[PDB]
Formats: structure tokens, C-alpha cells, sequence
């Protein structure tokens, strides 16, 4: 769908912290640094103590400007030497940490991402989103139709996506810049080409669409996200006999107008018979909401299992496999699919008016719900049979395995 899901996965490829234990009491150690504190060794004996491991780090004092402390780090088949420096949080560059090890984590993910994406992240901002998706004032949406923001550097609580070239921003903290008066949330070189078209009452709605499903959970304290909950609920009360119910898709204009309602209203969202007469608008607003999600209902790093389940041909087997792909997932993704396929299960039970059997569902919903991670999405459309059949199995068998 439309947020990148490379820079994401690159992160979780990328390799932890190795403290490098000094077995080692050192005179004048400062009190900050701990086990890793090594003194003034050779960098030929740092080389030697960090080769054991990709990022194996440690600290030591500089035989160049002696009482300066260096962290030696292993990254790349090589050892890459960073300056320290320390005022009550320690940070190489721009960034402040409360610990090294932390430090150590953010380096680590910049120089894996860095050096296998370069190219990737050098052209990440041809093609941008901006101008097309999201919102704006007149709140309407900017695909319908001078003030300069003004870009602070931000740490994002829970993984978040830049709203310029759709890539995620990476790293442990000060992943990017947000503005202060709008709240746009973009990579620092992304801030640099965004227009000056600051609408500082864009502050005050906060977003639910395309929001990272586990992140929003906690914000919001509730078992399942709003949206799920209302259109569900909504889909339910006023019918689940219509014909190509999940099928059928409203206008798409409305269906946009039911996910600004969400955004702008949030619990005060109004969905019902009155103001949307069409159902098909509300189960089109529902898929929709699963296509926005940065991470899709079923995990990437799940992905591969649930693809394996639909392989085998033993159906003991493949509920056994496929009731293993369940725990690889995350707690908010897994009680939001509980509910969905329990409610996907409620629609198929009345086949004989709205004609939506197990499998005919299963065609709309595996590529909504699933996505590969495989950088070649043409490649990936291979398994679209065996997303389709997933969902149809976990549609049928929902009651035995959740
Ligand atoms: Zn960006
Ligand atoms: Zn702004």
C-alpha cells in the first residue's frame, strides 16, 4: 500500500549492541561509563578485542588527546571510531542519550541503514505523497483541491512514517523533525522540500488512518482501535444480509469523507444510516483502514509463516502451522484479526442473501490484510492465491483457533 515497509525492515535486520566486557578494575574510570570502559589501549588491540563479532563495541581513552574518550565500534567487517562526549547524556553528534548502550543501539541502525540503503534513501524523495495525500484547510483532503513551518527535532514514541516520501524514519531517537504549529511529521532533509503551506489548525486533529495499530492501542488505552470497533458495529446493526457486502465498494469520495470523520471526530464519528445511507461506504472505509496501517494486520515478520500454513496439504497440519503463525504476531494486531474474522465468520453464516462464502471474502481480504516484504512487488504477487487462502482459513476455522 502507500507507506514504505524497506527502511522498517532494514531496521529490525539491523545487528544489537555487543558490550565488550573489560574484566577490569581502571584507574580513573569515569563513574559514567561501566564494563566497557577499556583505558588507553592500542587501536591494534582494539581491533583485535572487537573482531570477534558484528557490533561488538567498546570504550577507550585517545592516545591522540589523551583524556577523551573514544567508543570503538564494530560494524562492517571493520572498526569505525566515533569521538564521545558527555554533559549528563551521552551523544556522538546531535543526538543525546541517557546510555551508551542506547547510543550504541541508534548508531548501529544508521550505519546498517545508511550503507545498505544509500542509494535507496538518496532517491526516497523522487515521486513524494505530500501534495496528494493527507489533509489540509480551506479540514478537507489535499487530493480535493503562505506560512513557512517551522521543524523541530522530535522522538517518536512507536514506530512512525515521514508524510513526505512515505518512508519510515529510522533510529532510536530523533528519528525526525515535527512542526511545531501543524504537527507534520517528516525526515530532516524532507523538511527542507516541504512547501510553505503551514495550517497550524492541523494540530488539533489528531490522526487514527494510518497510524501503527499497536502504537494508536496504547494511546488510546481501548482493546482494538475505534475504527474497527464502530464500523463493525455499524456493519453488523444494520445488516449483514446485503449482497457483495466487503465486495461491493460505495463511492470513493465518501468512503474518504468516513475516514476524515474518523480523524477529525474520533468516538464522535458519525457513521449511521442517516448521514451514510450506503453500507458499501462504511465496509469500504473498514478495508481502507487495514490498507492505511504501516504495518499490515499481519505482521512482515509473521508473513512467511502464515504463507507456509497455506502450502501444506495435511488441513491437521496447516491449522497447526497456521495456529503457530498466530503467536508470531504482535497483542494488538492479534485481538484486532480475533475480532475481524469473528465478524467475517457472523457474514458468511448469511450466505444465502448476501452470497459471501468464506473463500469469496478471502479473495477481498488476504491482500488487504497481508503484504509481502519482498523489495520486488511484482515478484510478490505470486502469493496472492495463498494470502487469499489464508484468511479464507482463518475466516472458517476462526472458532477453533482463537
Ligand atoms: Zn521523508
Ligand atoms: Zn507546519
Amino acid at each position: 500500500g502507500v507507506w514504505k515497509s524497506y527502511l522498517y525492515q532494514l531496521q529490525q535486520e539491523a545487528p544489537h549492541p555487543r558490550r565488550i566486557t573489560c574484566t577490569c578494575e581502571v584507574e580513573n574510570r569515569p563513574k559514567y561509563y561501566g564494563r566497557e570502559f577499556h583505558g588507553m589501549i592500542s587501536r591494534e588491540a582494539a581491533d583485535q578485542l572487537l573482531i570477534v563479532a558484528e557490533g561488538s563495541y567498546l570504550i577507550r581513552e585517545s592516545q591522540r588527546q589523551p583524556g577523551t574518550y573514544t567508543l570503538a565500534l564494530r560494524f562492517g567487517s571493520q572498526t569505525r571510531n566515533f569521538r564521545l562526549y558527555y554533559d549528563g547524556k551521552h551523544f556522538v553528534g546531535e543526538k543525546r542519550f541517557e546510555s551508551i548502550h542506547d547510543l550504541v543501539t541508534d548508531g548501529l541502525i544508521t550505519l546498517y541503514i545508511e550503507t545498505k540503503a544509500a542509494e535507496y534513501i538518496a532517491k526516497m524523495t523522487i515521486n513524494p505523497i505530500y501534495e496528494h495525500v493527507g489533509y489540509t484547510t480551506l479540514m478537507p483532503v489535499l487530493k480535493e483541491t503562505e506560512k513557512i513551518h517551522n521543524f523541530k527535532v522530535h522522538t517518536f514514541r512507536g514506530p512512525h512514517w515521514c508524510e513526505y516520501c512515505a518512508n519510515f524514519m529510522w533510529g532510536l531517537i530523533a528519528q525526525g523533525v515535527k512542526c511545531a504549529d501543524c504537527g507534520l511529521n517528516v525526515h530532516k532533509q524532507c523538511s527542507k522540500m516541504v512547501p510553505n503551506d503551514c495550517k497550524p489548525d492541523l494540530k488539533h486533529v489528531k490522526k487514527v488512518y494510518s497510524c501503527d495499530l499497536t502504537t494508536l492501542v496504547k494511546a488510546h488505552t481501548t482493546k482494538r482501535p475505534m475504527v474497527v470497533d464502530m464500523c463493525i458495529r455499524e456493519i453488523e446493526s444494520r445488516g449483514l444480509n446485503s449482497e457483495g457486502l466487503y465486495r461491493v465498494s460505495g463511492f470513493s469520495d465518501l468512503i474518504e469523507d468516513v475516514k476524515m470523520a474518523f480523524d477529525r471526530d474520533g468516538e464522535k464519528a458519525d457513521i449511521s444510516v442517516n448521514m451514510y445511507e450506503d453500507i458499501n461506504i462504511i465496509t469500504g472505509a473498514l478495508k481502507l483502514y487495514f490498507r492505511d496501517l504501516p504495518i499490515p494486520l499481519i505482521t512482515y515478520d509473521a508473513y512467511p509463516k502464515f504463507i507456509e500454513s497455506a502450502k501444506i496439504m495435511d488441513p491437521d497440519e496447516q491449522l497447526e502451522t497456521l495456529h503457530e503463525a498466530l503467536k508470531l504476531l504482535p497483542p494488538a494486531h492479534c485481538e484486532t484479526l480475533r475480532y475481524l474474522m469473528a465478524h467475517l465468520k457472523r457474514v458468511t453464516l448469511h450466505e444465502k442473501e448476501n452470497l459471501m462464502n468464506a473463500e469469496n471474502l478471502g479473495i477481498v481480504f488476504g491482500p488487504t490484510l497481508m503484504r509481502s516484504p519482498e523489495l520486488d512487488a511484482m515478484a510478490a504477487l505470486n502469493d496472492i492465491r495463498y494470502q487469499r487462502l489464508v484468511v479464507e482459513l482463518l475466516i472458517k476455522n476462526e472458532d477453533i483457533l482463537f
